[PDB]
């Protein structure tokens, strides 16, 4: 098959995530069709270096041997039974002793899902369920924050904070507000870091007392938002946070579904900034993305009210616990941990990152560069001295992903803001690679606006 | 060893629809290893499979090929996104595959993870069609009570089981529910053919209850399964589609267990001659070898999202992933072209009826019912009146507890006993697991006599 066959196949068939299904088929989709290392190939044999790892997901990279001879062995003996029948099978078993072993203190147990969203469709079972069993049940909102995300059900959705999403195929799921969003450079550089920090997290406080404490359950958030654009935020916002939560009896959930298992130099974005989430969404990188698996990992105070004086929680999916996806994901954390994977994003390529990444600043269209750990984000800008954006019909962001892709990078665009997080395997030759490419892609982005 | 097992599982591991603190107290089986229609425990027995894992490893254990499926598409290109415009080559040959086997004017898909992410794509697409025709007021769903659509909150809301719906709601807004067509447990003062039309008339007085102008859909799965493989009576979807048409409602068949030849169809869809707008799919799609599901998409629903909706904002990473759908691909493939679904249909679903007719003289089998290779029975206290065993005293649970202790699994909701094995099932397993059920009913009926 050629590039042109598959495309009208595709065309004709497959309904992409995220997607304008008419502009695409007219255009052409790309076609993926085997990568190694840092470096994917398309059927026109474009090598293109995955600034993104996949989805945010491939951690060790592409071509572990380790992790296709994990999935060989297990499907060679058991590929699927259920959790359901008062039943378990020896990867649940060891996938979860690792997982809570490498968790926060007094998180120690999992409940185990598919995908990231359906984690958070379980952590918002799992709060609403916890406060009626706690004798309270008009404690039901969940307060998120605007250009959040959570998945794609309609709790992730309705969690998530993406006006486009809240606008296809709702009403939402009842009882979730937002607040605003911890992002200095976009809506923020009218004060300090430090005070815009703590402002946002006086909203939570503010909303918190607009409901009422007595009806508000918990609080979601991304402890660094990453669909959203790789929005690290000021250093004084978690610790403020920490400070509202304090004075309320709320439950926090920490959305680690991008920020788990090394992608900001910690195994959980919450180890990070200090944090004791109740309740933590993961997936993704919990398997490096080669087969689907997510779970809640659920702290001691929820899990001990749902086993204590829940009986049966009626809740959970087919392939919750797949032995094969557990397998995989078992051995992708052991290979983490061995290989020191964590501790070296954080010590070694997250700083070399940063240092290269920060040459990029004095770039013409490049207002800000920040990056933490293995993420990176650049803001572009028209004018530096004042950070007046391109107008929004040119599309900044958009040229300068396209032109990033036709020079071998896959870099992203959320509006105006490029974002990175290659995997965390990935070469200092490679990272001196992508910052090349970034520029390039860079001039010819500003050569063409102006 | 099994109670190291047990002890490592209880601490950190919280089971689906599971009694956490029971299981704990009473020790969690752990399942090894398995190969054709059989599975094994850490304790070393070999336990008939009749309920396919979760109704769903449909060409049973130890089909090498589909680990090959997986070994070398994980070796070329293990994941890649279907977000960036992009998509690869398995997804591509797996859409084309599926919508040839699916019905006439299903020709897309939208991949998912698990069929409760398939039943919320399908509520989202439902109500972002009718809000890109004009109409974003035409809303509501119409299920069934005793439905089963997932464990999202959609998949619940969607769902008509009371024990979900009273935790973790309030529900999605907007999803009405009218009755079953489980004749044996709600219908007996009717002939089967009346009840049929009765359940089916329930769902034109919803849709004038609520308004045509609000309602947007009706969702059915062509038979219940987790609410007791529940066969409606042969007048119930002749006269659903007459309702259907004659007002302007979608219809969704959940396929996510009768899909892939458990009926003897490709979809349940087909054995009741229904034209669905929407299919959510799972389960059997992979043989339950590795997670995947979606959503096939009539062309009706399809043209008008492409044409009018500009993106759908919609969708999770792991959609289309391509080892999974590497081993969809072939899973399809092998069911086709070693003719199982014709199997079932011609095959070992009659005469799994037959054997299965042979339990109606036991002393507490009220009802034996099959269609293809799913079946039920229901269990009964008395035969001359039909009525059940108190529920207390849990017939239903003893007579599960009862068959794995003879070697095999047989599922029960309520004081109804469930079987979906795997379609590769021989006729002298199909006889295995019939004389191991009725040695679990006498043995049920003397304990609880
Ligand atoms: C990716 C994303 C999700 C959704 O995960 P899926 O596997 O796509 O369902 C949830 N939370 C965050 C923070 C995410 O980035
Ligand atoms: C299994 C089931 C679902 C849910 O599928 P999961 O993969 O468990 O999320 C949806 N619909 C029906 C009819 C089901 O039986
Ligand atoms: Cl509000």
């Amino acid at each position: 098959m050629q590039t042109q066959d598959y495309q009208a196949l595709d065309r004709a068939h497959h309904l992409h995530p995220f997607t304008d299904f008419k502009a695409l088929g007219e255009e052409g989709s790309r076609v993926v069709t085997h990568a190694e290392g840092v470096y994917i190939h398309d059927s026109e044999g474009n090598r293109i270096l995955d600034g993104m790892a996949g989805l945010w997901c491939v951690n060790l990279g592409y071509g572990r041997r380790e992790l296709v001879e994990a999935a060989t062995a297990q499907l060679e003996q058991l590929p699927y039974y259920n959790t359901f029948f008062k039943t378990t099978h020896p990867p649940a078993v060891r996938l979860a002793e690792k997982l809570c072993d490498l968790a926060p203190a007094h998180i120690n147990r999992v409940f185990f899902t598919g995908s990231g969203s359906e984690a958070n469709d379980t952590v918002l079972r799992m709060v609403r369920r916890y406060w009626a069993l706690k004798g309270q049940p008009d404690k039901q909102w969940i307060i998120g924050r605007e250009n959040a995300y959570h998945g794609s059900t309609l709790a992730g959705m309705s969690l998530g904070g993406m006006a486009p999403m809240h606008a296809q195929g709702g009403p939402c799921v009842p009882g979730i507000a937002h607040i605003r969003q911890p992002y200095w450079f976009g809506e923020g550089r009218d004060m300090s870091p430090e005070a815009f920090g703590q402002t946002c997290a006086e909203a939570l406080e503010e909303k918190i007392l607009e409901l009422g404490e007595e009806k508000v359950a918990a609080f979601i958030a991304e402890p660094v938002q990453g669909a959203g654009g790789a929005i690290m935020p000021p250093e004084s916002y978690w610790p403020a946070v920490k400070k509202v939560l304090a004075k309320y009896d709320i439950l926090l959930v920490a959305d680690e579904v991008i920020c788990g298992f090394g992608r900001l130099g910690e195994w959980f974005g919450s180890q990070h900034y200090g944090l004791e989430p109740d309740l933590m969404p993961i997936a993704k990188g919990l398997s490096s993305g080669y087969l689907p698996i997510g779970g809640v990992l659920v702290g001691d105070r929820v899990a001990e009210t749902l086993i204590e004086e829940g009986g049966e929680f009626f809740h959970g999916f087919t392939y919750s616990g797949h032995p094969t996806c557990a397998a995989v994901a078992l051995k992708n954390l052991e290979l983490l941990e061995a290989e020191g994977v964590v501790d070296r994003v954080r010590d070694d390529l997250g700083p070399y990152l940063a240092e290269r990444w920060a040459s990029l600043v004095d770039h013409p269209i490049v207002g800000e560069a920040r990056s933490l750990g293995l993420m990176g984000a650049l803001e572009l800008v028209a004018d530096k001295t004042t950070g007046q954006r391109f107008d929004k019909s040119l599309g900044a962001g958009n040229l300068c992903r396209d032109l990033c892709f036709a020079n071998g990078l896959v870099m992203r665009s959320v509006g105006d803001t490029m974002i990175i997080s290659p995997p965390l395997v990935i070469r200092r030759e490679e990272i001196d690679e992508l910052v090349e490419l970034a520029r390039r892609a860079l001039d010819e982005t500003a050569r063409q606006l102006t």
